[PDB]
RNA sequence: AGGAGGACACAAACGGCGCGCG
């Protein structure tokens, strides 16, 4: 996933929030998961290419 | 003798300057 966020693990700081209602949770895993984002919207490329 | 009477509630903010990190 780090290639996703272009995340270097070199001090890096990242932010959590919490989806309550019962709706935001469903989006979340309809539509935010990470296994639903294998492609990348820009063009026919994998985000999960190899690190 | 008889007889008569008699207090509930209530938890810290806004603008600069500087530095630093992603």
């Amino acid at each position: 996933v780090c290639a996703a966020y272009n995340a270097d693990f070199d001090g890096d700081q990242m932010a959590v929030h919490v989806p309550l209602t019962l709706e935001a949770q469903l989006e979340a895993r309809a539509l935010m998961m990470s296994t639903n984002n294998i492609l990348s919207p820009a063009n026919g490329e994998p985000i999960i290419v190899p690190s």
